[PDB]
Order: structure tokens, then sequence, then C-alpha cells
């Protein structure tokens, strides 16, 4: 009843799924009740062969059957699923649905300005994906190649990804907010032979540069042989390099509306998605084909309760894993329409999300708490203008959801009639790890609830490294066996992969997160233990920001840490020591970060100090910057172990004077 | 009586002669003209249930197909037997070599009969594997294109099959093309290799073959290597070192068997140019069309011998001098010479020599033997023939009767086959021993071909019989060309955009009160 | 009593010792010699119904085959399991790793025992996947060839399987070959990559490996990249920037699983050079022969442990140190060293250490151990042994008795296995526990091997027993080599054309009244000109009897009309007619050379007829080559 460790769970009223959820459910639920979920979950752990075997044969269409469901171990980093099987991602996301119902909506595309919105059916999607795949084929793209995509969140980004996967190549989607430098680093690490981009973008009604940044990056990308450019704005002033750049519309018009998909092995790579960790350089997280697709389909169907009649609106960007799995692969695998929103939640006004839901009668809505906090602050008044009664599942992703935000989400968006799915997962997991199945698992606001099929979650004592038995516990969140959609490697750097996920806690997968498990088995995410900073849902590398600040010849040393933020969840604070206007130089360093990484990595604040605290070796002690960036300087303790203990006073004074 | 189709007024139906059935080795494939319409209507109304089983009957698959038909004419995305895999050379050679290795395959009649030979299916498999082994050794792989510039002899048939054995597309270039026309076709397809010969023989005279390639290859950088056959063995012929190699020298280095390479149903099988436009044909669709029409329009049985007096530089040789016959495991006669060499009885010496059962030629040759070789027909025995075919042109009702009595002796069936390179196989033709004939008429459309007439002025389909207009088809068919290489726009503007929802044949035709279609020529 | 096969007179048949069956883990795969003949007769008369089921039993298929057997010897187009697809590394590694990943796979005994180690099947899958991942990232793919120049250790086995995992064909180059011998083999195969090590250790001595490769690679432009294993980690071994990369550095970048690539049954699995000729073996047929012979001739069960004391540089290591044992899922002992280092007991210390049940070695090694180390054998417990194999050469009845007594303690079955590189697997051998032995005889032909004796003058088959002649085979078999790389005409001229309708082993043999075969010496020069078998050595002697000739060299070359033609080069127009009559008088009318070319001097080494053959078709004194090319044209 009472918890001594997991205080979040004390006196928390369990929240059953509202009765209206089942009234709006088009068919019988995919799972009967929570007891059937526990029985199925236990088979997915104890007998993954008999559990995932049948599900893989139901939900995916195979070109060659698989002979072995599961292989390898975490400790040896050789996980594999559905071995010997062959399939194609674009066939399972497009072809098979187009043959069955070519006129069914596939991509419900809401542009930055609604006047530019349009809907592609599955038949439309097959023809356009076939044409792009025909261009890439004519250019020499083939199984084993990588192709970069630098596109906003619109139809062309989806078509590019599916066209690449149709040939057996792996796509590497580069979020449209990345700078030229970040584009360069990602294209070169993957040795991409081609790039798919557009001339310009539309964001909040403003024209954004896209091709311009690519040209800047491509000067140092010798592997890129040809570029496909979509005329998003058709601006005649956008230059194309003769012999390298070609127009989407011109080249697709040369090839037919059907191209055979290329069968690939279950374990052939489907895509690279570069991610930021505690290292200084982005790591290309590699996902398999069959296992990743199955996880996407499984979680989308069972956690969100998706039926053929439903319509999913994932308010994410394909530049991130959320868009990968739940705006593209998840929905299209199940054959339902997915809403691809190119704009922002604030344009033309803070009701846009709800105008879209009402316009298309979306049944499922998936968004990050950062957006919920913004609409609670600036757009609560807009909600009453829209009919949101078509909704029944409300998802939350990317970061902790406050109990308060949970209630606001539940009341103002769901009218206290929808099921909320707080989905915990990460880029490397491919799909949901811990989440309340819609209509099945009752909720505790702020808790992700139970682990999903194939996810044998555990807590590890951070002092002893041994697994913690029993409930009312806390520790490092780890997973005891691999699962179908687990990332298989870091591109051309499997040693970093092993050192990051498998070697820290041998026999386990290290999520990088801490968590707690209450007496009912519900998991409560406590945050990253590895000091990875997550700003507005964007996973960031503090080391990458430190490197950017140092490129400025004026900076001698820099240290970046994360702190709580009422708006972005977390914010990065940069401490800079100069060699030697203070407000002017502070703006110069912030712009330096925007140029090298991107606008979304810029520090919320730059604190200029005379000296950083260090060890007797000379290493910077960021632990002191963290306790100061929060009002916990009284917890720094004995600092006589520092070589420069006198610097601590200046750091407390500088932070108090310059943080604002 | 007809008010529109003036060609139809007073034309007596010409039932197939009774002697056509005495010479049939087995019960015909279709009983009467009535059953043909029960099969035809199903092929229009239920293409999935009609062509699906036929595809499994006539072709051998390495991977089953999951969808029989996809796409529409309006969107130029037609596809057949999606998901399936197969290999053209396996269906034309391997599977018959295993069953009967010694059965004849290529009955080769050279320019001089003194150089005529024959290749059994066992021989053909060994010769195609060795040439394919050469190409595989050179780096030729699935997705490449290989040009052929050869006369009408064994080497051309082997070259096409060897190229398809690796899953590459062969682009055949008629041996009577100029170096310019050669350069244009090779560069459009970016062919990595070329198969030709030192020099051919056309009616006694020797023709410059390699000399024309060399003049053209100087503008074809994509060509890495050339395989040269010794048709005459002339030493004065120059082979550029490091590029040109001898057929016999390279094939001697490789074994008599090479595994075929599986290709998807919709992987291109060949480019064939008509600025020249490269007509691209799929693999499964085209092959099925070739075998179906060969089986039902000509009434080909395993015991039959087809003599298509055409050249593989054109579609007629593609479909009915190579693929059509060999898919059915029957022998086909590859004639390199001319109808006048040694004299105007060569066609008849060959028919008599090999007891050919089927003959297939264009009316252009009929007008040459009508006005020069009408007498040589009686010297030779033409009693083996059952079906006589016309192709390429409209056959004058004059020439139809001449072709019937002089060659057919009033005892054979005549089928006026109408079709284009873009159709892959026969569009409208009378079936042997099924469809009665009207001299000069193509008669009824074939399975899966939903013929229609369109008023050119309004663009609206003309209903009811006794009408004329632009000939168009209402749905795509398995052997329909899928695109024009690297130029699908020209493909849409030519065939699909003139009349959306239809296939523009480029011809004008008329349909009389009996449904018999009369081809009135190009528009 | 025998009037022809004198080896068989008074030879006591030697039954399999009772201890053999006591140590046998399960019931034997064949009950008795009577059951063996029933199976053998089906393998000859009905290979479709015999090998079909066995291929489905012993091999794992990615695509089913539609035809068990195709082609003929006469046409050199033999093929088995047509339309089938599989992967060699999947059948040797993956499927066993899934079933029991901790089962030992490669028991590796290094030159110095301190460096020995054991790889499980799970270990092997990870290491093969990683190397295959390095090669894949380098662009190696189906249809490529990859050279291996490695000692007999884990890296050689891993390299071969990693190459086969991508559908490329490996070409193993014995680590003792010189730079020149490496050059010829890499260029004939146009290998795109090479896998080697910095230095080797053999008998405690450091051998140069990379140094010889660098020397050869300067003239091997097809090699794009080299993978170098740190066997000694000698810091002075130079690596060329942009071409050479370290095994450990690159494998660390890639995951422990990589999908295998399906290949056709008849796609080449490997080239093995022997001018060196690249013997090409198929995939499906070769693997089936390896598994079949390993299982039935050696009597291999899942519980057994095989020690083939051979080198992967030769076919013996290919078939019976790697493919045979791993296909059946058993551990195989990979010995890097010599039988004398650190001492002459090493072979027996290894058998005792790992309780090997099967031992396979060539008589050359047995003679050495009998001469220098007989005393050491009794120091070790060899009671785990049950099958003793002999390969590569005749085994004397005396050496057989010594082998049987001192190694086998008169308790083991001996399998004298006759075969050759081009046969892929055993041709004639006594099945362990089934066929009783006659010392020195290979006994009965194996499944699918229709052995016969043919008269070497007429090529006609010899009926009945107590006979001797050319050992030939009447039909092809699954593991028969398919060609010589890019030189199928030499293949045909060597194996299929000398005795049309037969496969020519090059060996003589005799068949006694019990049907046992006794391998005799090698057959001499056989040139077949319009059916007349000729001896080039016999013609040279006749030309030399002419006092005008100082030296003479006769060789054979392909001929489109007469099959083969002999060309005589003479070192000293009218005299040319005098020499031809001399050959007709002393040898026979049809033995005259097609042409006699008079030269100033013949090539020699220390006669190099390999040069004369390549000249008649289009060391020491290299300048003489110019004059012979002009003389042949004159
Ligand atoms: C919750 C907010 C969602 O919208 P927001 O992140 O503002 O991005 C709006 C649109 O612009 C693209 N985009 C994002 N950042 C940039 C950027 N920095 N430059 C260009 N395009 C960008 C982004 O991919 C989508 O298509
Ligand atoms: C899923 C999209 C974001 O992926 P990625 O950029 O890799 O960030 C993953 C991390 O976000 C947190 N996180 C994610 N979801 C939650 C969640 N539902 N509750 C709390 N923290 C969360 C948690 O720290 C995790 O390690
Ligand atoms: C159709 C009538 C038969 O005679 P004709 O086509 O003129 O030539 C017969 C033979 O010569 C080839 N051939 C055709 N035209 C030329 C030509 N112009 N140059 C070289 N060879 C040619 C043709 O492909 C076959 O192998
Ligand atoms: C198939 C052989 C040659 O193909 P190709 O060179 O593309 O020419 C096809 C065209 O020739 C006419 N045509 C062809 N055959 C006939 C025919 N049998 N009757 C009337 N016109 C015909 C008709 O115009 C058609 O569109
Ligand atoms: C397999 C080992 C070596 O293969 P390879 O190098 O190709 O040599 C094969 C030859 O070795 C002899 N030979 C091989 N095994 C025996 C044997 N068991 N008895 C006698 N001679 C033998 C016989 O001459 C044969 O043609
Ligand atoms: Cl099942
Ligand atoms: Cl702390
Ligand atoms: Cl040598």
């Amino acid at each position: 009843q009472t918890h001594n460790v997991v205080h979040e769970a004390n006196g928390v009223k369990l929240r059953e799924t509202p009765k209206e959820f089942f009234e709006r459910q088009p068919n019988k639920g995919h799972i009967h009740d929570v007891n059937q979920y526990k029985q199925m979950y236990e088979q997915s752990i104890k007998d993954p062969q008999g559990f995932f075997g049948p599900l893989a044969k139901e939900l995916l269409s195979w070109d060659h059957d698989f002979h072995t469901v599961k292989s390898g171990t975490l400790k040896n980093g050789d996980a594999a699923w559905f071995l010997g099987g062959e399939l194609n991602a674009s066939y399972n996301c497009v072809d098979r649905h187009a043959f069955a119902n070519p006129d069914k909506p596939a991509l419900i595309c809401e542009a930055d300005d609604e006047k530019d919105s349009h809907i592609l059916t599955y038949g439309d999607l097959l023809r356009e994906v076939s044409k792009v795949a025909g261009v890439l084929q004519s250019w020499g793209i083939k199984k084993g190649d990588t192709v970069a995509v630098y596109l906003p969140m619109n139809a062309q980004a989806i078509i590019a990804m599916l066209a690449i996967a149709r040939l057996g190549a792996a796509h590497s989607v580069i979020f449209a907010g990345f700078s030229a430098g970040s584009i360069k680093d990602r294209v070169n690490d993957a040795s991409c032979k081609a790039l798919i981009t557009c001339d310009e973008g539309k964001r909040g009604g403003r024209t954004t540069n896209i091709k311009k940044l690519c040209d800047e990056a491509l000067v140092d990308c010798p592997t890129v042989e040809k570029v496909l450019v979509y005329k998003r704005t058709n601006n005649p002033e956008i230059h194309l390099t003769e012999g390298r750049d070609y127009y989407w519309d011109v080249e697709t018009a040369k090839f037919p509306g059907y191209l055979p998909p290329v069968s690939v092995n279950s374990e052939d790579p489907l895509f690279l998605l570069y991610t930021s960790g505690s290292t200084g350089t982005p790591k290309g997280v590699v996902h398999s084909t069959a296992g990743y697709l199955l996880g996407a389909a499984l979680s989308t169907k069972y956690i969100f309760d998706i039926h053929p009649e439903d319509i999913l609106f994932t308010a994410g960007d394909v530049g991130w894993i959320t868009g990968h799995t739940y705006a593209l692969y998840g929905p299209l695998l199940l054959g339902v329409p997915t809403i691809i929103f190119e704009g922002t939640p604030a344009y033309p006004d803070y009701g846009r999300f709800w105008q879209i839901v009402e316009k298309h009668k979306a049944t499922h809505f998936y968004v990050a708490p950062t957006a919920l906090r913004l609409l609670r602050k600036a757009g609560e008044q807009e909600i009453a203008k829209y009919d949101l009664s078509s909704l029944r599942t409300l998802g939350s992703v990317g970061e902790p959801i406050s109990p308060d935000i949970w209630e606001w989400y539940n009341e103002f968006v769901g009218k206290n009639q929808c099921h909320i799915s707080d989905t915990y997962w990460q880029t490397e997991s491919g799909s949901h790890l811990i989440a309340p199945l819609a209509g099945v698992v009752p909720n505790k606001p702020g808790s992700a609830s139970y682990p999903f099929f194939g996810i044998d979650a555990a807590l590890i004592d951070p002092v002893t490294g041994v697994e913690i038995e029993g409930n009312d516990a806390e520790g490092v969140l780890a997973i005891k066996d691999h699962w179908p959609s687990m990332a298989r490697t870091v591109y051309k750097n499997h040693t970093k992969y092993m050192d990051t996920y498998m070697n820290p806690y041998p026999g386990y997968y290290f999520t990088g997160d801490g968590a707690a498990r209450d007496h009912d088995g519900y998991y409560w995410i406590r945050g990253r233990v590895d000091d990875v900073v997550n700003v507005s849902g964007h996973r960031l590398s503090t080391a990458e920001i430190e490197a950017a600040l140092i490129e400025d010849k004026k900076v001698s040393e820099a240290a970046v840490v994360g702190i709580h933020d009422d708006i972005t969840g977390q914010a990065v604070i940069a401490y800079v020591a100069l060699k030697e206007d203070s407000e002017g130089l502070r703006k110069e360093l912030v712009l330096q970060v925007r140029k090298t990484i991107g606008p979304f990595a810029a520090p919320k604040s730059v604190i200029i100090v005379q000296d950083l605290p260090k060890t007797r070796s000379g290493k910077i002690m960021r632990r002191i910057l963290r306790k100061v960036s929060s009002n916990e300087a009284d917890q720094l303790g004995d600092i006589s172990t520092l070589s420069n203990p006198q610097s601590v006073e200046g750091i407390i004074s500088a932070f108090g004077a310059q943080f604002g």
C-alpha cells in the first residue's frame, strides 16, 4: 500500500480508461483485458519463439520465410531476429495496401499553410515511390548503399525514405534543423552516394533555406554523386550545380509508376539515424529491417489500439525516431492513414493541432510534453473552438510527463474521455519499451506503466551492479534480453555500440535512464543517469556543444551542463572562460552554436567565467557546474580536492549575475 | 449489309479447310469459335482468374507471384505477376534440355545451304551457357544492357538468350543499320558490351558488319568489350586489342552449364528501338504473351515446326522466331539468307527440307514471289504446312487468295496477325482452326485485348458495329510494353495521353456487323 | 591366387577390431558390408533417388532444387541440384551455432601450445560475421575471388568461411609458397582482396608472410585491399597506407552477425591452384561430398572430434579439416605447427589433450614419426581414437602395420583414402567399421563413384577381376570439380578427352578377386591424337637416338580436329623429313609429330616444357624464348 522508495506512487488514484473510449472503438479490442496482456507478455519473455513467430507471419508480408525467430545475446552484441527471412519495407508499407484498396488515404499532408495541403492515397504513394526509386536506380543506387534525406516534415520526406528502402538501400534522414556542418558530418560518416532535398522550406509562414545549406555541406562530401531537388517553393533563384543536382519533378517524369521492390534480408540495415550521446561526434544508430518493422507494427497496433478505420496524427518530425516509427512505418505497415504535418503548433495560431484533428477526424494523437506545456501556456483558449470527439487515444513521448500536464492533457484535449499512453522509449529501442496499452492498462499519471512485449525490464543497483529483486525499488533501468526492434550497431563503429549499451552492465542493455518500480509493477522514469541532455524532445550532446563553443578562437575552455526548464524540460547552460560588451559576446557564442550544430542546440544561457573548476589532473569537474546551475551550491561539499578551489566562488557569482 | 465498313459488303466467310485437322497432331486447344468467346470474355472481365492459371501452366517460376494484375493505362503503371521471379533462358532452353536434350531447337539455314546446321536443346543450353559465362566473366550482370548487331542466324539467338540468362537486357540492332543508327541506340541504353561478327552473308554477297561497329563504337564510351563471331573468318578484319574478342576463343574457356539468374516479373527483358524510342518489355508479361499467341493463334503443338521468315532485328523475330517457339519447346527455323537466293524457291526448299508445319511472313515477300517466283512453288512439297501467317502490313485480298492457293493449296489456315512492337505479341488475329477468315481482315482481338473504336473528332468510344475510327484498347495486357527507356513521358504522350483510359495504337480500323476488325492503316 | 594383382596374394583380410564398436558413440551409420553394397548400387544406378534425399538430409537449403543430376563427362557440363540455393558458411556455422552455440568448433593448437585456444560455434559465427562485414564494406560480393595466404590456424578457417558467406570464392594459397607462386595465383584469379598475417610461427621459427605478399602485390593490380592479422605483432612489419588494414582494427567496427548470401548450387565455392591450374569446385555438390564421405567413411557422429593433420593450402585441409567436420557440426582440430615442435610427441599430446576420436594424416608424416619419434607415442593416452585415416600417397603394408600397431594399438580401424584435388572428396576408401581392410588397398569405391579399369592403349573397359589398368570413373559425381578457372579447354583435355566417356584420374590401379582396388603408380604422358594414345617422353627418346640431335622436347597441345597434337622442338626442310621417319620406325606409324620445329636451344630450369606448350599455341636461359617463338612461326 505504502511505498518507502517510489514516493511518486504514494496515494495515486488508479485511472481506468473512460467508458467513452470503448464506445468509439470501431471493433473489439486487440487485447481482451489486462490479464490477457500479462499472459501474452509472459509468453513474449519466456517463449519469444512461439510468441513473435506467429505475429511476424501475421503482420508482415514475407518474400522468403524465416527459419529462426531469435538469435544472439546482448553480451556479444550479435542480436538477430527472423533469420533467413526476406522482405521489403516499402512493399509492406505501400504495395500490399495499394493492391487491396488503392483509393484509401495514406499520407494526409497538412502543409505549413493549409492552402497547400493535400492527400495521397496508397495508390498515389505507390506510383510516386516507384518513380523516385526508378530515379535512384538509374543513378546506380542499389542494395548496400546509403542515401541522405534533408527534407522538412512533408510528403516528399516520406516518399524519399520509402523509395530508398524499396531498392534495399538504407536512408539516413537529417533533421531539417541541422546546420551545414551537421549535414556534412552525417553524410561523410555514411558515405552517402546521393542526397534528396528541396529548394526551400516553409516554417511558420517564413521561407527557410534548405538547398543552400546542402550546397555548403556538399563541398566537403565527395561521396555524394547526385542530388534530387524537390520544388517546394519553385524559387527560380535557387542554384543547381550542373552534373550533380537534378529536379524531382523532371527526373520522376522519366520513369514509370511501378518499380519492383528489392527483397532484402531481415537483418540487412533499413536505415541510419544519427544520434547524440555522451560522446563528441554523432553516432549512426543502425536498425534492421524485419525486427524494426515488426516492433513498429506491434506497438502501433497494441499500445495505441490502431484498427483499419483509425487515423493517426503523430505530431513529430521524421528527423527524429518518433517520426520514423510512428508517423511513417507504424501507421503504413498497418495500412491506416497517417497525418504528416509540415508546420508548427503556433501557426496560423495555437489551435492548428486541433483544427487538423477535427478536419480529418483523427482517432489517435501523439505529441511531446514540450508542446503540451506550450499550448497550456498560450493556447488553452483555442481548444473550445474545435470538436475533438473523434479522438480516443492520446500519446505522450520523448520526455517526462508531469502529473499536472497529464491531467491537463486528459481534461482539455481528451475531455476526460480518452486513454492516455505515456510511451517510454528511445532511438536505440526502435519502438515502445514501457507504455500503457490503450483500453487495457489503467494509468497512474506520470508512470509509463508496464513493459511491452519482448521487453524484460529490470532495475540494477548502481553501487553493486546486481539486479534488484522485488518492488518498491529504484536503480538503473536495464533490459535483460534483446528485442526485435533493438538497434543492431553504430555504423562502422560496433565497438562504440558495445561500450555504450552492452558492456556497462554485462548481460543487460543499458538504457541510460534511471527508474523506479512500485508495488504494482508500474515503472516510473527518473531520467538519464549518463548526463545526456534532452531539450524540447531533441536529444542533445553537451560535449558537441562544448566543441562548438571552442571553435570560436576567443574561447579557451568551455563546459556545458543541463538543468530543468519549465518550457523545454531541460536547458543547456554553457560556462565559458575567455583568453582576454559582455552581452554582445554572449550573443556571439550562442550564434556560434547555431552555425555548427543547429538552432535547436543553442544554449539557453552562456555564463562567462574567469576559470573552470578542475581536478588535480586538470580535468574539468562538471559535477560542480551542475550543482551550481541548480540552486544547490550548498551541496558542493569538500572542494579541497580541486586544483583551483578558488574558482568555485566565481562560478556561483557569475551564474547568479548572468543567468538572465 | 454494311453502310460504314465498305470492305465488308459481300465477303464470304472462309472456314478452315478440313485438311487442317487431318494434320493436327492432337485435339485442338480450342474446340469451336464459340468456346473462344467464353475464354475471351473471361480474359476481359476476369483477368486475374484467366491469366493466373495460364501463367502457372506455360511458364516455370523460381518464385511465385502474389498479384496477377496492377495499374491502369491512365497512370502508365501496368504490372503483371508482381512478386514472381523467373528467367527467360530457363524457360526457352534449360527446361526443355532436361526433358528432351536431343530435340531440335534452332533449325539454322544459312545464306548458302552448304553452311546450314541444327542445334538441339541440349546443344543450345551448352552454347548459351558458354556465351553467358563469357559475359559474366566480363562483369555483365543483372541491370546491364547488351547490344546485339548480328544477322539472322544461330549466333543472334544464342546472344539474346545468353544476355537474358544473366538477367541483363539485350538491345537488338538490325544488322542493316548504319553506324550512326548504331551509335544512337548503343548510347541511349549505355550498353556495357556488344555482340557482333566480322562480316555476314546476305544472298551470296558479304556484308560489312564489324566495319560498321568500329565506325560507331568510336562514339560509344560505355562499351567495354565486344564479342566477335567468325562468320567468314576473314583475317583482314581488325579487332581492337583490349576491347574486341573472338566468340570461339572466349567460349572455349567456360563450361557447358551456367546457372540462370532470377529476375523479377517486371524487370526489363529487352530494349527494342523504333529520334529512336527504346521500347522496354517486361519479362513475365512479355513471355506469357509470346507463348499464348504462339499456342492459340498458330495452334502450335509439341510436334510442330515453326518457320518465321523474319529477322530478329524487329519484334516479329523477337516474339515468333525465338521466344514464342522455344518457350513451347518446339523447334524454330532461323533463316539467314534471302527469299531469292539461290533462287525464289528457298522458302519452299526449307519448308520441304524440315517438314515445317507453320509459316509466317509479311505480305511484302508475297508480292515478291507473286511477281517473280510463282512457279518455283510446285517444285517443292509444301504438304507439311498447317497454318500460314501474315504480319507487318495489311494483306491485300488479292494477295490473301494468292497466298492461300499457291502456298496453301487451299488446304491451310491463314491468320492475318495485327500488332506492333509496343504490343509485344498479337493484338488481333484469327485463331488457327477456330476463327473463320475474311480476306484482308484481322478478325477478333486476342485474349486480354479489349479492342474499341474511338471517334477521333470527339474522342468518345464508338459503340455498335459497322463503324470506323481510331483503334484503341481499354485495358493493358501482359505483353504490353511498359515504358520507353529513360523517357516515360514520351511513352505517356504517345500511347496513354491521347485518349485517357485507352491505349492509342496509332492505327485506324473498322468493325463490321460480325466484329471482324479491318485495319485501315496508320493515322 | 592372383596372376595380375600380385599385391593381393596371401593377404589376410583384417576385420575391424572389437574396440572400434565399443568406442562408437551410437549404432553405426551402416550395418554391414551387405547394406553398403545395396546403398552403393543405388548411388550408381539411381543417383536421383539416392543423392536427392541425402542432399535434403545433410544440407540446409535456401531454395529447393528441381533436378538432382545433369550433364555428362563427355560434354563437361556436370551439375547437381540445379535451381537450388544455399550458403556454405550457414551450413558449416550458423545452423550449429543456433542449435548449440557453446559446442566446440575450432580446436586450435598453435605452433607454441601457450597460444592455443578453442572457438565455439557461437564464437565462430561472430568472427566469421565480422570479417565478412569488413569484406562487404570493402565491396567484396558474389562473383569476386579473394586470396588467402595464412598458416593453418583459426584465421585461415575464418577467412575462408567469411569469403564464402558473401558468395565470393576463396583461393587459399599455401603459406609456404614464394612471392612468385603467390603472384601467378592472384593474377589468374584476379582476386580483389587478400587476407594474410604479418609473420608466421612454425617450429619456433618466425616465417616471413607479409614481406612475401608485398613482394608479390607489386605485380597484382587487381588486389584493392589487404587484411593483416597480427600473428606476431612485430612493429617493424610495414603496412601500405590505403591498401593494408589490420584484422583486429577493422573487425572491431562490425557486428557479430551478418546475413549470409544465398548462392546457386553451381556457383563456385572456391578455387584451389595446383603452370598452376585453378581447380574450381561447385557449392552444393562439393559440400554434399564432404559431408557424405566424412560421415560414412570416417564414421563421424555428433559426439566425435576430428584431427586432420593437414593444411588448408591443400584439398585435404579444405575438405576434411574444414567443410566435412563443420558441416556435420563436430569439433575440428586446427594444428598450426609441426609434428616435431616442441617435440616429436606433439601429435599424440594433442589427441590426448582433446580426446580426439578420428585422426587423419599422410604417410609422409608417419614415416618421419616412425624414424625420429616412435618412442613418444606410448607416452600418451590414445584410447580415445577409433578411426585412423591415411591420405595423399601409397601407404606401405609395413607402414600400415606400424600405423595400426603403434598408433592404433591394434584397436582402431584404418581408412586408406584414395582421392585427388579434382575429386573434391574420397573416391575409394574402406568405410570405418564396415569394410574389412587389406593393408595397402583402398578397397571399394564410394557412393556415386562408378570406378573401372580401362586399357591405356585402347581406352576400353577391362571386365572381370584380377586385372590392372588406368583407373577411370564412368560418370560424374556431386563433388567433382567443374572447371579450371577461365580455362575449360585445359579441363576437358586433362580429365574428359584422354578417355572419352570416362574421367581420367591420372592413376593406375588393379582390382583383385574381391573387388578391392590397389592404387599403382601414375600414368605416363598420354596424348590422344585421333584415338592413338602417344607418349611425349617416348617420342623424345626416339628423336634423340638420331645422332644429329643433341636435345629434344615434345609437348601436346589442343587441336580442333584431332583432339590433341604433338609438337617436337629439336636442338641440333630435308632433315625435317628424316626425323619424322625415325619416330614412325621406332614407335609407330601414327606417332609422328604433327610438326618438327628446329630451334637453337630449349628452355631449362636446373627442360621447362611449360613454356613450349604456351608457345606452340598462340630460369637459366630466358633469352632462348625469343628464338623459339620465331622458330615455331618459321
Ligand atoms: C513543434 C514544432 C514543429 O515544427 P518546427 O520544429 O518548428 O519545424 C517546422 C517545420 O520546419 C522544419 N524545420 C525545423 N527546424 C528547421 C530549421 N532550422 N530550418 C529549416 N526547417 C526547419 C521542420 O522539419 C518542419 O517541417
Ligand atoms: C522517444 C523519443 C526520444 O528518443 P531519444 O531522442 O533517443 O531520447 C530518449 C530519452 O528520452 C527520455 N524519454 C523518452 N520518453 C520518455 C518518457 N515517456 N518519459 C520519460 N522520459 C522519456 C529518456 O531519457 C530516454 O532515454
Ligand atoms: C528480308 C530479306 C532477306 O534479305 P535481307 O534482309 O536483305 O538480308 C538477309 C540477311 O542479311 C541481313 N541483312 C539485311 N540487311 C542487311 C544490310 N543492310 N547489311 C547487312 N546485312 C543485312 C539479314 O539480317 C539476314 O541475315
Ligand atoms: C508487328 C510487326 C511490325 O511492327 P511495327 O514495326 O511496330 O509496325 C506496326 C504497325 O504496322 C501496321 N501493321 C502491322 N501488322 C499489320 C497487319 N497485320 N495488318 C495491318 N497493319 C499492320 C500497323 O500500322 C501497326 O501499328
Ligand atoms: C588427396 C590428397 C592429395 O591430392 P592431390 O594433391 O590432388 O594428389 C592426388 C594424387 O595423390 C595420390 N594419392 C592420393 N591418395 C592416395 C592413396 N590413398 N593411395 C595412393 N595414392 C594416393 C594419387 O596419385 C592421386 O591422384
Ligand atoms: Cl505456420
Ligand atoms: Cl549529487
Ligand atoms: Cl607453382
